[PDB]
């Protein structure tokens, strides 16, 4: 996250870090046995991490969980990052508490101009490499499809919106991948893509969740 904020320790119960030997992707605990990630974060091997505020210190609050299926959407295409989001069972059931809390799905599309929060251990500079052991919170609107549109000409698809400021300097960035776009208090994005960070004209492009909800619920009921 660039421009942001510390967001405080387990303010933000939901966020997990998914870990293979190193964190590399944010995700979010949608129920005590699943995680919404981005497509584009998969790998074999993760380790899902729960309750996490310093990733580099076990500060006593965490639960570490194995992944034991990875579940890419049907349709994803990894080059266009068209239905960038994959869900993850963990090996075991999470313990839900104030720390580690899940976060409920959207029943309906967000709206241009709402703000969202976002949040993630990503790199924190538009120009260089800075990456924070504490979770970074940002707070940022809902772009118009048309200002999406233009921003990005030929690449936005109708399962992607935009958030951010056009005038740059605040944004998601590399590391926060996969994380959440809560807004309103359901999780209506995932970290997905860009160009650059923070760069002027160029916001977040978010993974639209409410076109996936139909998907995920006969997912996990199956699975
Ligand atoms: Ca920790």
């Amino acid at each position: 996250i660039v421009g942001g904020y510390t967001c405080g320790a387990n303010t933000v119960p939901y966020q997990v870090s998914l870990n293979s030997g190193y964190h590399f992707c944010g995700g979010s605990l949608i129920n005590s046995q699943w995680v919404v990630s981005a497509a584009h974060c998969y790998k074999s091997g993760i380790q899902v991490r729960l309750g996490e505020d310093n990733i580099n210190v076990v500060e006593g609050n965490e639960q570490f969980i194995s992944a034991s299926k990875s579940i890419v959407h049907p349709s994803y295409n990894s080059n266009t990052l068209n239905n960038d989001i994959m869900l993850i069972k963990l090996k075991s059931a999470a313990s839900l508490n104030s720390r580690v809390a899940s976060i409920s799905l959207p029943t309906s599309c967000a709206s241009a101009g709402t703000q969202c929060l976002i949040s993630g251990w990503g790199n924190t500079k538009s120009s260089g490499t800075s990456y924070p052991d504490v979770l970074k919170c940002l707070k940022a609107p809902i772009l118009s499809d048309s200002s999406c549109k233009s921003a990005y000409p030929g690449q936005i698809t109708s399962n992607m919106f935009c958030a951010g400021y056009l005038e740059g300097g605040k944004d998601s960035c590399q590391g926060d991948s996969g994380g959440p776009v809560v807004c309103s208090g359901k999780l209506q994005g995932i970290v997905s893509w860009g160009s650059g960070c923070a760069q002027k004209n160029k916001p977040g492009v978010y993974t639209k969740v409410c076109n996936y909800v139909s998907w995920i619920k006969q997912t996990i009921a199956s699975n």
